[PDB]
């Protein structure tokens, strides 16, 4: 019940309490998962408001002019949007495990890997446009070309994760699209990328990843409603 | 002569000397201008190699797998690519005026403005596809819609520049597309954005901006060669 989304007609929410940060999220949004993985990895006390992205509250555009999740709002009333900006803000503003390195070059390397990854989220988009076994063969080739680039980074570094032998920001920033691969029937696309495939196994063992992972049944329930343009897609399961 | 570009058949260059950083650039590339504005604003000793982007040296893909400028290479042999990553790396790695704020929220704000700007560079692309007075009217409307978003930020802050009353990273990151507006005959697109129009006048007075500004005759010379796919476009004037 508590996780039910707010949509059109919902009262603007009150001030974020001191000692807490608020995320405007949607339970199946991969971009907002980035921000929730960081909040959990850093142990930041927070509250979640889920937004019905099919049936947005008008007041939500006061939080983010683009009308997109994720959005952070703190007790001072500051608003931060764009998933990679929300994650970096949280790593700098809060104590705990640093997810980005302090060294400028190593930090730039994490960003360059994110850049290597930057076509993957629009391919997941495009997966919607796949109607038949022919489009599905092309889609799989497109994922393979992108995954080879990430495979090369792990072969150069010979580390468990993209930022070294410990999980760091860059892993959490790319993870949500890998999480969705099995439910999209694109698991085979890591078959030519053995290190990327072991990276996925190591990610699923991470306490933070494991605490936020959605079951394939849960993601399928969402997608089917999403693809009808159902106002209930966002509240699948509730 | 010294600024002449290296292209196909050119010897791989030697190691970057200690005390210097190298940029792989192209004299009329707006993305690489971002990095050169930062190098100049921060007083960083550097050397420039200009790349013939129409006739790339094969060795240039060893600097950047994407084959794009800008690229930084330091004396340790580290490579940094993507214009916004090269600029942030330089602000963190070198002394002088900080171009990004230390406060995490104010830094996130600069990034959110960059996000507001993110459609402008592909419209400049698209300006190439404009053939006639009708396409030019549509193009102008598209620039206006984007410029209104930046106009709102200056009206909210009531500062000279996008990051406060002093010029900072965010100004240098968006400047190169405004510099090119007069030569593209898109000067009129700031006519409904009076604060953005005054921001352009303040930018042209900045010592760093003014030191790197290319004349309209120089940019026209480049564009005409560029649009023929001339291998000499990059060396216009030399
Ligand atoms: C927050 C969010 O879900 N944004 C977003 C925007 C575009 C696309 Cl394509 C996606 S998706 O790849 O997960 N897919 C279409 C399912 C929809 O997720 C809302 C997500
Ligand atoms: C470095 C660089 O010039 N990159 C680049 C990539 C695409 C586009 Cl469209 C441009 S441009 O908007 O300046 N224009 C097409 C002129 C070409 O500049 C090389 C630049």
């Amino acid at each position: 019940e508590s996780a039910r989304s707010l949509g059109k007609g919902s009262a603007p929410p009150g001030p974020v309490p001191e000692g807490s940060i608020r995320i405007y999220s949607m339970r199946f949004c991969p971009f907002a998962e980035r921000t929730r993985l960081v909040l959990k990895a850093k142990g930041i006390r927070h509250e979640v408001i889920n937004i019905n992205l099919k049936n947005k509250p008008e007041w939500f555009f006061k939080k983010n002019p683009f009308g997109l999740v994720p959005v952070l709002e703190n007790s001072q009333g500051q608003l931060i949007y764009e998933s990679a900006i929300t994650c970096e803000y949280l790593d700098e503003a809060y104590p705990g495990k640093k997810l980005l390195p302090d060294d400028p070059y190593e930090k730039a390397c994490q960003k360059m890997i994110l850049e290597l990854f930057s076509k993957v989220p629009s391919l997941v988009g495009s997966f919607i446009r796949s109607q038949n076994k022919e489009d599905y063969a092309g889609l799989k080739e497109e994922f393979r070309k992108e995954f080879t680039k990430l495979e090369e980074v792990l072969t150069n570094k010979k580390t468990t994760f993209f930022g070294g032998n410990s999980i760091s920001m860059i892993d959490y920033l790319i993870w949500p699209w890998f999480e969705r691969l099995e439910a999209m029937k694109l698991n085979e696309c890591v078959d030519h990328t053995p290190k990327l495939k072991l990276w996925m196994a190591a990610m699923k063992e991470d306490p933070t990843v494991s605490a936020l992972l959605t079951s394939e049944k849960d993601w399928q329930g969402f997608l089917e409603l999403y693809l009808q343009n159902s106002p209930e897609a966002c509240d699948y399961g509730l």
